[PDB]
């Protein structure tokens, strides 16, 4: 395992343009296009960040490339925020993966809000933060896919995958 298969599995891969678990047009594996409710402004997107014009659909290369892309961008984003940064380089690799998984899925900002998990994480505080993380919208409305994330930063191992 590593955040790759990881955010894979979590992600799944789709080709065509969808609409993510809070509806929002996204493609690929979990690329996010645009929050707005046009298709055309989502298949503006894809087409700017493709560099071609795509219909809505791309192909398996394409998809790996953007993800490649958002998790260079999430994991830069963390090092570059002033909040998350010496809790991320606080932690083992793999519970690193857990907080570029949260990141990607919640952005930057969201994840940084997290004030009092993020305290018991760098206090090493595991079962503790665990409780604590499922204490938000976040496990509510993907609570499957957060319990998974949740296990990996209080066990630091890859049991949940």
């Amino acid at each position: 395992m590593n955040i790759f298969e990881m955010l894979r599995i979590d992600e799944g891969l789709r080709l065509k343009i969808y609409k993510d678990t809070e509806g929002y047009y996204t493609i690929g594996i979990g690329h996010l296009l645009t929050k707005s409710p046009d298709l055309n402004a989502a298949k503006s997107e894809l087409d700017k960040a493709i560099g071609r014009n795509c219909n809505g659909v791309i192909t398996k290369d394409e998809a790996e490339k953007l993800f490649n892309q958002d998790v260079d961008a999430a994991v830069r984003g963390i090092l570059r925020n002033a909040k998350l940064k010496p809790v991320y380089d606080s932690l083992d690799a793999v519970r690193r993966c857990a907080a570029i998984n949260q990141v990607f899925q919640m952005g930057e900002t969201g994840v940084a809000g997290f004030t009092n998990s993020l305290r018991m994480l760098q206090q090493k505080r595991w079962d503790e933060a665990a409780v604590n993380l499922a204490k938000s919208r976040w496990y509510n409305q993907t609570p499957d896919r957060a319990k998974r994330v949740i296990t990996t930063f209080r066990t630091g191992t890859w049991d949940a995958y």
